[PDB]
DNA sequence: AAAA
DNA sequence: AAAA
DNA sequence: AAAA
């Protein structure tokens, strides 16, 4: 099958390491064998003018999912929230309460459907391609993350005298000459990996470490050797 | 320590990865380094007509576990269903009320006490050796699982024009020349494996990829 | 960022592996890259004349934590539970019922909050430095706990005819000619180690492998050649 | 629900 | 809450 | 509870 999923993830962070806002959301197309994606879009944020618990990301995500689907037309789109696959234009009050998730989660949603619902609804009416919320299940949205992460360090390679970018979980990322290379830093996934070009720029360094107040995040940092 | 653990796992998939039925129940025979099994035995299911909501697999692992135990003589049985370590003899409606588990869970040992607590009664009294509900705590019951998953492989192996089968979680399986092994993905889990001789067929191409529906779970997908 | 972590870890097992007692109690110094410590305090307790239940344990690592801490004057200390972040000096009788943790975590801390939390406003008004409850999320408290993997087979080493040791969850240990080194066996933590000096005895043997009975947990073993 |  |  |  084949499968097109988004995610935003990606943070800069102040020097204790408290995220600031969030950087990159990117939508991919994965098919067999399901290991990465070699067609995806991406927006940037503004991380300085973010709103953490805004939950702009999701609209961003849903959107940049719509744009890349019909280019490339795929058998569903996978959005990263957990609800057990439920499609987005079956989510009314109604079914919200019935999902097997917190309190919390189904009041975040029955206020999101209200632009989520029509926009997936129209949508389906269009091409019959569902858009579900299966989040964690899915491997096309890990994909879609490692690529967030992939392109978060692209960006602050371009917008540094020193950064920080807290990574989405369990990720490292490669620099190289050309390109930067993502993977999952789990074995269980089965080798998820990313890649993308880019220009490295010059009077830089970089480490890679782990973030010590969120155990199996990486910190991506970045110094002027001014 | 010596320990009989048993699995049923491996799945046939339809074309968008929707497992059909279940295929393979491994009883294992564990002993130190607690990595691998020597002695173990199979059961294949028919997953064409399967109820994956049925529970034959949890009395079709007990059974093939007992079998296994009257033959080696090992010193516990563990079974995979994570009850804490309770004694399947010992499971009466009283002590399933106190278990912390889901009422769902609840419900389904209820059914299950009625045949397999005699059962294990029984056995008990024949051997002095118990059968215990340890689960995800156990590593013969991951060798087990692991098991499972190759001997799912070798049904494909010996059925296949083309099949999709979902392997137990985090696991990749090889094909060499005059066998099959399986490994844990987990690192964590300290390097557990199993091996399977059978014969290779000619004509056919295989090849290992995550389930893109299901994080941490592998397809073994082969064709002629 | 300079964070002090203690945890207390490593078991004796009998034949059927279960603990008899706890071994090693041990304060960390971590520093950027946040993978180590080169800075650090053990103190052995008798795993023979042990409660397992408990809570000796606690107590042990506050007081390691804080001698370390005077030492090397850290930004913050973590100790290792689980709380959400809360500031011990901030423990009482109110804060424990509003935490989200078990019903039988609240009447516990409640219990341990008579004495720490006078230890560590002590301590805060001393040097502004805050002792909190982090638990699973420090990468500063898994880095101590290895090193109470590492320590407990050192102290093993040095008291053995047989020895069973139960190490820390999914770490391995590796034995050379002058030290032990200790390391995470989950590449998600970004490759967490440490490295302890010590003589090994001779006529000896060692073999680590699963515990079968504690899945993702290791056994180090050692027997005598004799 | 999501984020580091 | 912690421990193997 | 188990299965992918």
């Amino acid at each position: 099958m084949r499968i097109v999923a988004a995610d935003t993830g990606g943070a800069v962070l102040d020097e204790s390491f408290q995220p600031v806002g969030l950087i990159a959301t990117v939508a991919v197309l994965v098919e067999k064998p399901y290991k990465t994606s070699k067609r995806f879009l991406v927006k940037y944020a503004d991380p300085y003018n973010y709103d953490l618990s805004g939950r702009q990301a999701i609209r961003d995500e849903i959107e940049l999912a719509i744009e890349l689907a019909r280019e490339v037309s795929p058998d569903v789109i996978h959005l990263n929230s957990t609800l057990g696959g439920i499609e987005v234009r079956k989510l009314d009050e109604s079914t919200i309460d019935a999902l097997q998730i917190s309190d919390r989660g189904k009041e975040i949603w029955k206020e999101l459907s209200k632009d989520l619902q029509p926009l997936a609804k129209k949508f389906w009416e269009e091409t019959g391609i569902e858009i579900i919320a299966i989040g964690k299940s899915s491997v096309p949205v890990r994909i879609a993350e490692i690529y967030a992460g992939i392109f978060s360090v692209k960006w602050a390679l371009d917008n540094v005298g020193g950064l920080l970018v807290g990574l989405p979980r369990y990720m490292e990322v490669e620099i190289k000459k050309d390109k930067i290379i993502g993977k999952s830093l789990d074995p269980r996934e089965g080798g998820l990996y990313g890649e993308v070009k880019t220009e490295v720029p010059q009077g830089i360094k970089w480490e890679l470490y782990p973030n010590p107040l969120v155990r199996r995040f990486m910190v991506f940092e970045i110094t002027s050797k001014s």
